[PDB]
This record gives C-alpha cells, structure tokens and sequence, in this order.
DNA sequence: GGTAGACCTGGA
DNA sequence: CAGGTCTA
C-alpha cells in the first residue's frame, strides 16, 4: 500500500484495537519479525500490553502499546484485519495478535515481504527502520529548501533522489513518476541539474499528489497509451533500477 | 558517497 | 519482474 493507503489503514484500524490487551501472539512466518531477532522474544514481550495508539511514519505503522512500540511495514501486498478468534484464518496469514476480548489483529501477506520491529517506545525513533527516515511529505519539515539542499549535493538522477527514504518519507515509484510528470521534469534528469524553479515546482506537485490521494494516473503503467495532457504516447524505460513512466513531450 | 545483495511469489 | 527498505 501507498502512504495515503497506510494513512487510511491507520485511521480505520485504531478504533478497532485501541484499549485492547494482548493475551497471545502467534507467528507462522518468523522471518517477518526483524527485532528482536528471536520471534519468541517478540511474542513474549507484547503479551500483557494494551494498545494505546497507532501512528504513521512514511509507510510505517507504529503501534503504541504500554511499554513498547511495534513498527510495521506492509510493503505492497501486506494487509491487517481485525476479526474473531472463533473464525478460520484467511490464506497467507503470518502474524496474529490475540486480545483478551476474543478478537484478533491479523497480518496477511501473499508476498510475505513485510517486516515488524518492536522496541521500547522511547527507542523506536532512533533504531531501524525509523532511524534516519526523512520528513513527512505533508509536513513543513519537508520544504523546497530541504529538497534543494539534497539535490545539489548529489550526482544521482532526480528520480533516485525522490526514492531515497532519507530525503522524504514514503515516496514510492508511483508517486515519484506521477509527481515528476506533473512537475514537467524528466525522471532521468540529474538532481543537481534542476533549477530553483524546478525544485519549487516539484515540491509543490509532490505535496499535491500525495495530499490529494490521502483525501487517475497520468503516466504510471500507461506506456503505449496517449498522454492525457498532450496525447503523445507514454513511454517506459529503466531509471534508478526501476520501471519508469514519462511523457517525452510534457517532461523535459 | 553510493549501488546491490537480500527478501518473496504470482503471473508476465 | 514488481515493489520498498534494510544491510553489505
Ligand atoms: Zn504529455
């Protein structure tokens, strides 16, 4: 899921779990658990803790318990559901948090690609994977100034810059491509080649793109099809080791 | 400073 | 491959 989707998950999941106390934690694919290293320690520590909050950082969900925070990343196909312990688990369910009221928080992921880290709450923010995470794209902490500072100091393409989690939190392939189209900037442009005007425009479109979604695509996945703004066929190449979609007329 | 190995599997 | 974010 994308940042706006994760924000939706955060908003909807919270009332379904807040105030519930963990009685058990069941793990069917240990590799999802990244900290503590031992999935049995991960399970043991959460037992007895009550869910107090749910926050989001980039595409990470941060479950706040009594003493610990649980940091979760769904990647592209991970999903959470709250349901009765009395009903059969859905396919590809890898982690289940059982509450004292007979309900469960279930983590499902066909790709088995998601990750979970648990730390003492006061430590979460200075440990992986949240450590070094850039500012929220919708926050004043993410400004044209910050973006310009990173752009000038690098020799990478502008797309690689925006894909860097330390520059800005949770900006993935789709929104990078969409934002660059809307900014009129070729993805393969060196970041340092961007004028001050291009940086300002890019920041504005980044915020608008992500901001509108949290509340139709121009280029992503539309290769071979006419540009919605000029009718030129959208093209697809590889930039920063990724599938990259752009209009060779609208973007320069 | 980077780029790239690692993780996973359904469908090209 | 298609995805993202970590560790090497
Ligand atoms: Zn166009």
């Amino acid at each position: 899921p994308q940042l706006p989707e994760v924000e939706t998950i955060r908003r909807t999941l919270l009332p379904l779990i807040v105030g519930k106390t963990i009685e058990d934690v069941r793990i069917f694919w240990p590799n999802i658990i990244r900290h503590p290293r031992d999935s049995e320690a991960f399970a043991a520590r959460m037992i007895g803790q009550t869910v107090r909050g749910l926050e989001r950082r980039g595409k990470f969900l941060k479950f706040l318990l009594d003493r610990d925070a649980l940091i979760s990343h769904l990647r592209m196909e991970g999903r959470y559901a709250v349901a009765s312990a009395l009903e059969p688990l859905e396919p590809h369910t890898h982690v289940v948090f059982c509450f004292t009221d007979g309900s469960e928080l279930r983590y499902r992921d066909v790709r088995k690609f998601g990750t979970m880290h648990v730390y003492a709450k006061e430590e979460a923010d200075r440990r992986p994977p949240l450590a070094e995470l850039g500012p929220e794209p919708l926050s004043p902490a993410f400004s044209p100034a910050v973006l310009a500072e990173r752009a000038v100091k690098t020799k990478r393409s502008v797309k690689a810059l925006l894909l860097d989690c330390t520059v800005v939190a949770g900006f993935g392939n789709i929104y990078v491509d969409e934002s660059l189209f809307r900014a009129g900037i070729l993805p393969g442009r060196p970041a340092a080649s961007l004028s001050s005007k291009e940086i300002e425009r890019l920041h504005e479109e980044m915020v608008a793109t992500i901001g509108e979604a949290v509340m139709h695509l121009y280029v992503y996945g539309r290769q071979g099809n006419p540009c919605k703004r000029c009718g030129t066929p959208i093209e697809k190449t590889v930039v920063a080791g990724r599938g990259t979609h752009y209009c060779p007329r609208c973007q320069r």
